[PDB]
């Protein structure tokens, strides 16, 4: 029945990627933002500029108020809001009904997304980083607690306006090819994992590996970009500029900012490198690896100019708490959350990004002496 749900997804390219959800009697329908990065069901449901509708408690006849405030403050972005639960289904999702603990949001700051066409947020990781406290049950542990829907979910994101799938309950086998290759969800708070190696055009940083997850490296469709601890983001563009030197950019556009253009049809993607991240295995000294094209990690974005340019922003970026695998890491892999298990599993996307001489890659398996040295503790 996981047919119901390819192509659940819509999105705006840096704007994060949305499935069609009801809460309420009678169901009221909002957009739901997808989000690995965080644990709270939270929705639009007083007015905002930016918000074309919202959750209307007093419409509902199966909501409850839960008589506690609550507020997250992410990376960009944060709301606040009212607690209480109500009913929720996804249409294009099994067929189930589930009491969910949501957020009612009433303030926000820099949340909301001026018409980027979704008015809620869906947190998809664990209790332990829920707001107010761990005691607030996420939606998925609901959802498999009062149902049958297996104990897993996998997100296929697709590229440059978007597009996806979010397989509820299993593995659609027709959205990848190639073998899946899983990493140990290394503690089940964020999605969160340890990369052992970094290479660039096949060269080796050459870092303690502990750097690359310092503090820690999750997986995280809310954030768009590949977000690296400050000294492996120096190391990366390093590389990066080395590599791309035939031509020269503003250093603004390398802190994100500033955007390039070439001529329709003409962007150099050969001069850009590879990025090859090596995940932690399943078996003792085994790892993979997969593979970043530039079409990943320079973003499209529209013209700035009256012209009919292809501009692009650079979608790496510098962190301070450690490594995320977003959305641009995640796009042409089929990305498997079996939470079951304990492992998060990468193929190839049927929708995978088309160079003309290199392809996005998942490969193994590798050895890799002394993984367990690469967690940050
Ligand atoms: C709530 C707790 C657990 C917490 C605190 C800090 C970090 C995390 C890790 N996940 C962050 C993720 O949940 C969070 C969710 C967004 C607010 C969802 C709406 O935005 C989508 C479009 C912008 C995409 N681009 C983006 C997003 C974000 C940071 C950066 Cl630099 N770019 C970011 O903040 N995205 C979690």
């Amino acid at each position: 029945s996981f047919v119901e749900m390819v192509d659940n997804l819509r999105g705006k390219s840096g704007q994060g990627y949305y499935v069609e959800m009801t809460v309420g009697s009678p169901p009221q329908t909002l957009n739901i933002l997808v989000d690995t990065g965080s644990s709270n069901f939270a929705v639009g449901a007083a007015p905002h500029p930016f918000l074309h509708r919202y959750y209307q408690r007093q419409l509902s006849s199966t909501y409850r108020d839960l008589r506690k405030g609550v507020y997250v403050p992410y990376t960009q972005g944060k709301w606040e809001g009212e607690l209480g639960t109500d009913l929720v289904s996804i249409p294009h999702g099994p067929n189930v009904t589930v009491r969910a603990n949501i957020a009612a949001i009433t303030e926000s700051d820099k949340f909301f997304i001026n018409g980027s066409n979704w008015e809620g947020i869906l947190g998809l990781a664990y209790a332990e980083i829920a707001r107010p406290d761990d005691s607030l049950e996420p939606f998925f542990d609901s959802l498999v607690k009062q149902t049958h829907v297996p104990n897993l979910f996998s997100l296929q994101l697709c590229g440059a306006s978007v597009g996806g799938s979010m397989i509820i309950g299993g593995i659609d086998h027709s959205l990848y090819t190639g073998s899946l290759w899983y990493t140990p969800i290394r503690r089940e708070w964020y999605y969160e994992v340890i990369i052992v190696r970094v290479e660039i055009n096949g060269q080796d940083l050459k870092m303690d590996c502990k750097e690359y997850n310092y503090d820690k490296s999750i997986v995280d469709s809310g954030t768009t970009n590949l977000r690296l601890p400050k000294k492996v983001f120096e190391a990366a563009v390093k590389s990066i500029k080395a590599a791309s030197s035939t031509e020269k950019f503003p250093d603004g556009f390398w802190l994100g900012e500033q955007l390039v253009c070439w001529q329709a049809g003409t962007t150099p993607w050969n001069i850009f490198p590879v990025i090859s991240l090596y995940l932690m295995g399943e078996v003792t000294n085994q790892s993979f690896r997969i593979t970043i094209l530039p079409q990943q990690y320079l973003r499209p974005v529209e013209d700035v100019a009256t012209s009919q340019d292809d501009c692009y922003k650079f979608a790496i970026s510098q962190s301070s708490t450690g490594t995320v695998m977003g959305a641009v890491i995640m796009e042409g892999f089929y990305v498997v959350f079996d939470r079951a298990r304990k492992r998060i599993g990468f193929a190839v996307s049927a929708c995978h990004v088309h160079d003309e001489f290199r392809t996005a890659a998942v490969e193994g398996p590798f050895v890799t002496l002394d993984m367990e040295d690469c967690g940050y503790n």
